[PDB]
């Protein structure tokens, strides 16, 4: 599994939904998970 990964994607402030999804979307990866969530650009709006 990758649940291990889903809490530490989600320690980064984001939530377990963008995070399988960009856990899932980058091939359950590492460093290609995170650089997808800090990479989807997201302020404000």
């Amino acid at each position: 599994q990758e649940k291990e990964a889903i809490e530490r994607l989600k320690a980064l402030g984001f939530e377990e939904s963008l995070v399988i999804q960009a856990y899932f979307a980058c091939e359950k990866n590492e460093n290609l998970a995170a650089n997808f969530l800090l990479s989807q650009n997201f302020d404000d709006e």
